[PDB]
RNA sequence: GGGUUGGCCGAGCGUUGCGACGCGAAAGCUAGCCAGAUGAUUGUCCCACUAGCCCAACAAGCUAGAACGGGACCGGUUGUUCCCCCAACCGUAGCCUAGGGAGGCAUGCGUGACUGGUAACGGUCAGGUGUGAAGCCCUCCCGACAAUGUAGCCCGAACCGCAAGGUUGAAGCUGAAUCCGUGAGGAGGAAGCAACUUCACCAGUGUCAGGUGAUAGGGAACUAGGCUUGAGGGUAUGGUGAGCACAUGCGAAGUGAUGUCAGAAGCCUCGUCACAGACCAACAGGCCAAAGACACUGAUAGGCCUGAGCCAAAACGGCAAAUGGAUAGGCUACAUCGCUCGCUCGUCGGUGUACGGGGACGUCAAUCCAUCGGGGCACAGUCACCACCUAACCCCUCGUGUCAUCUGGUUGGAACGCGGUAAGCCCGUAUCCUCGCCUUGAACACUCAAGGCAGGCAUGCUGAUGGGGGUGCGGGUAUGGGAUGCAGGAGAAAGCGAAUGCCGGUCUGUAAUGGACCGGAUAGGGGUUGAGGAGACAAUCCAACAUCACCCCGCCCGAAAGGGAGCAGACUUCCUGCUGGUCUCUCUUUGCGAGAUAGCCUGUAGAACCUCUUGAAUGGAGACAAGGCAAAUGGCAGUGGAACAAACCACUGGUGCGGUCACCAACCAAACGGCCGUGAGGUAAAGAGGCUGCAAGUGCGUAUCGCAAAGGCGUUCGCGCCGGUUCCUCUUGAAAGAGGGGCUUUGAGAGGCCUGAGCCGGAUGUGGGGAAACUCACAAGUCCGGUUCUUAGGGGGCGGGGAUGGCAUUCGUGCCUCCCUGCUACCC
């Protein structure tokens, strides 16, 4: 019976297990670890929740090579007992190109959806070992970070007068495949011998190291975390080599930064990288790595770092608001025709992610020049539907006043019950920017301690 | 490094009523041409000259007249601000057109009335409203004076209480006397008329003066037009050499290069943090004690200026503002541009070209151009070469007229006017072939029927007091810009006793549609009338080819009813067949890149899986530690709290095999007074059957998958190049771009559709633009002829007729809703 299983104690008792493998391995143990982690993940409870996140979050619809889809509400009754370690085998990947409105068609190879809940279930009991050993200073596709937490640590580490004045960009260009497949073998502490018949078949190829986008890991919950485990370390790598150069890394998931103190240091910081680099298999460019001057600043994540006289802010880059130019261009040309009422629905939610990924910069002379930019598209999109009709006209036609700056665009139109209604554009610059409070660097979700942080905090 | 506010030059053409074909037979409208009649041929005076008078017939002094004789003048423009001279063109007259009013008329749309008719289908007046034109309304009245519209430029005020009423002033408009001139014209402006609302501030504060900025609205200039002496020759700064697609073209319609969404050309905004500002806020470097008049707060209190730069202080404060430059004075003419559909206009703004002699005043503004750089605009064209038509200004000849209007002729065209019921359909009638039925007041489903088939007709009613069907007649009704074409049939207006059709020849040009010539056919009789010639004026038929005015016979089809007759038969309709192109969808096909499961065999592990075989080498409860391993395990088991205890809240747990430890249950291979006992030595082990997992093969590149089915140029006689398609590589944010390996290609079947944009050549007209050529519109102007493109579906934009009226307030104009209700030519 399916319907019987009460997820209010699921969560509560798999957690539980969780914080008793990462208490465990606090401890240098490493022995207890593999006796939770092979209890729970042959057990009954735990593996109902592989099964209800893989059947939500879309993609159990289109199958492998396999044709079976679940799909129902009873036909995942037996599915959970059909899991077990002995006797597994992996149905290959049917390459499906998802389509895209560029026509930028992104191959996602597609698992069985049966095979997905094992990639679904061995992702818990290897999470929270990810999380206990981590590398301080990492972010991307970790519990209860963010990405502007990034940016957070530069007001600090480069913010006061003298820090550092030298930044390295860097960039890896290997994809998912050239790890080498037997160093795999080795460190990720899941098990020996399931990664074992994993990695022959496929499960690989179907991306570089982290996702293309940057929320969607449609299918795949190991292959965000395994890239995490890889590139672990690094940090005490870094500062054990060289003392006290005043050296430091952030890094969100990929798109890591390094900041020395003289380009002397950054000659073999890029030696001691490459170093730590060939165990694995994949290198950095020597096309794209950059040392740069403060001064000149550097593109990291959705951002732009520069220092002016004294002083330090960071501000939307410039190949970003482009983008920002180019996505609502192309909204207004498919959309030409329209009847008002969906260029306001297809323009509002446009303008809110690129207004929340950026509220918490100094962006409020940027989030001007960035709506009169597109307010001139709509005045010139409204006299190119009546090529006939004067401007008085066009303008008490489609501009309405608030009780403010009596010219914005929308209907004040109304509703059954004889109530005056309104739309209109959000107009991206009436939002309060925050500044941000950083995470603690030493912070963990899964610790028994430290539990008023993360859940209040969100 | 945080709060809030800004954005726009206007008006029409491309978007509704009629559109077929035959004929001007009469009237109206209109284009050339041909000849006349009448007007006009545009400032004022002198010198005329034009004649006349009878000024005697002047050397006469008078009326008055002509576009083109000569002087002297006045007014208005242009020749870069203003003054003084000079040169140039133009006027106050006559006549139309654009525009504004007043009537009738035809028509749209609906509301009432009286009626024509069996019933289909209609008619006649009065009420309310739209429309009367780039093709398509009639008489009057204004008529270059006007209404309109705006980006630039002006005003948009003082005033005193006086309850806001006047005194003003006023951007400006009308402008009378008065005087000087002969006169056109000058100097002077008596008297009137006029929008004048709303705020925000000028070193805080509470105070008075002076000032500043933006708007409600008014004003100036322009909007406000044309012709009034020609013809010829040369002269582009004026235009044209389709259209549409694209790797290759179609087509009759230049040759070339480049470009089509990550965008050529053109344009708007800003300078390396790259939209114009301004207020507060905070921070920093500075300045005056409140900086025009007066208590009021105040100096570890203020205020202000400058700041993502500087200086300077109460000044008109100055500097350079990506690199490099030019510059005086513009209600002027022309061409171009003001952030993108083509064409006309109107105000305003900068550029480029052209624009007399002196003198006076005194230039420069973050104004402008050229180059680079950053961000934006999209209905796809730009740029050179060649060939041709045109000649306003320019130069050279020959001119004596030119413009408008009205008459009388001639040739024409039409959306204006007149003629045509016909096959479809509706109704009436006649007759005939009829005959199908669930029940049925029944002669017993078979004769006077309802529920009610059907039909008529939303149970709502007649309804075997009946149905059904073609056929011959008789009334009424069609509503008509091209969209694959063709062929016969029902029907056939206008013309013909020889024709502008039709049929056969000749001949000529267009890409296609043509024009001029010859031949060829082409009607059953009999009777009155002469409608008008002619016979004149009495003395004749036409006896009606006056396309047949009116009756009888035969002729053919119909039950009569009476209908029809020689070749032609234009346009719109209903029928038959063939033929064509466009769609959607189920099949198969091969070329690409993925690709297992089942099943069968080949070697292996069972310690955590069973059943065993063995003589035993076995059965239980415990303790520690663990970067060894695993066949259902933690929907679990605990403690302390909700005292405990029901949920509820915290904390704890390594699940088994193997490692080290030890304990209890039977050993008797040990010792061994042979068994007649005593202590004590280990509880080790190996083969068999399925059962499962791993590594392999076969099952197979099979099912199952994702995309796709495009070729053209010369055979240098290989192939090359330009493309298409699929798979993989680096690239940035990108749909773009590059570099590689493959192929470069098949047939059926089911169901739909036939609507619209243009462009080209001649023939008839018209209105804008223009001097002319040409240009953009009139359903693609219409017609005809030759061509390419486009057909679910949205979004917007109009119009007509009514309702209770909601609102604002002009109090009866508009925003609105509620349907009815035509329009899509307009963008995806
Ligand atoms: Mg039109
Ligand atoms: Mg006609
Ligand atoms: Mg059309």
């Amino acid at each position: 019976s399916w319907h019987s299983i009460d997820w209010a104690k699921a969560n509560r008792e798999v957690k539980r297990l969780q914080v008793r493998i990462a208490k465990a391995v606090k401890e240098g143990r490493w022995g207890k670890v593999k006796a939770l982690q092979w209890l729970l993940t042959h057990s009954f409870y735990g593996k109902a929740l592989a099964v209800k996140r893989v059947t939500d979050n879309s993609g159990s619809k289109t199958p492998g090579v396999d044709g079976i889809t679940w799909s129902t509400q009873e036909q995942k009754a037996q599915a959970i007992k059909s899991l077990r370690r002995r006797g597994y085998k992996p149905q290959p990947l049917r390459r499906v190109y998802i389509p895209k409105a560029s026509g930028k068609q992104r191959p996602l190879g597609i698992p069985t959806t049966k095979d997905r809940a094992m990639q679904a279930l061995y992702a818990l009991a290897l999470e929270p070992v990810a999380e206990t050993t981590a590398d301080r200073n990492s972010y991307g596709f970790r519990q209860g970070r963010c990405t502007a937490d990034a940016a957070g640590q530069c007001f600090t580490v480069l913010g006061r007068s003298d820090c550092a004045k030298y930044i390295l960009d860097a960039d890896i260009t290997g994809c998912f495949d050239n790890i080498s497949h037997e160093w795999l073998l080795d460190n990720i502490p899941l098990d020996k011998e399931v990664l074992r018949k994993w990695l022959k078949s496929g499960f690989v190829w179907k991306q570089q190291l982290f996702p293309t986008h940057a929320g969607t890991p449609q299918g795949g919950v190991i292959s965000p975390m395994l890239a995490n485990m890889t590139l672990d370390g690094m940090e005490e790598l870094l500062k054990k080599h060289l003392r006290k150069q005043k050296v430091n890394l952030i890094r969100y998931a990929d798109d890591f930064v390094v900041t020395g103190e003289s380009k002397e240091t950054l000659e073999k910081v890029t030696t001691v990288i490459q170093e730590f680099l060939k165990e694995r298999g994949l290198t950095l460019s020597e096309e794209k790595t950059k040392v740069v001057h403060i001064e000149e600043g550097f593109d990291f994540l959705g951002w732009n770092i520069r220092k002016y006289g004294e002083k330090l802010l960071i501000k939307p880059a410039k190949k970003n608001i482009k983008a920002f130019h180019k996505k609502i261009r192309d909204a207004l040309k498919e959309l030409r025709t329209a009847t008002q009422e969906a260029v306001i629905d297809t323009l509002n939610p446009i303008i809110k992610g690129w207004a929340n990924y950026h509220r918490n910069q100094v962006s409020k002379r940027i989030f001007n020049r960035a709506d009169d930019n597109i307010w001139h598209k709509l005045w010139r999109w409204a006299k190119r539907r009546h090529p006939n009709k004067p401007a008085r006209w066009t303008k008490n036609k489609y501009f309405i006043k608030i009780g403010n700056r009596h010219w914005v665009f929308g209907t004040w139109k109304k509703d059954k019950e004889g109530r005056l209604r309104s739309r209109y554009l959000i107009k991206a610059g009436d939002t309060r920017i925050q500044r941000h409070v950083k995470i603690k660097a030493d912070a963990n979700p899964f610790l028994p301690e430290w539990a008023e942080y993360f859940e209040e905090r969100k």
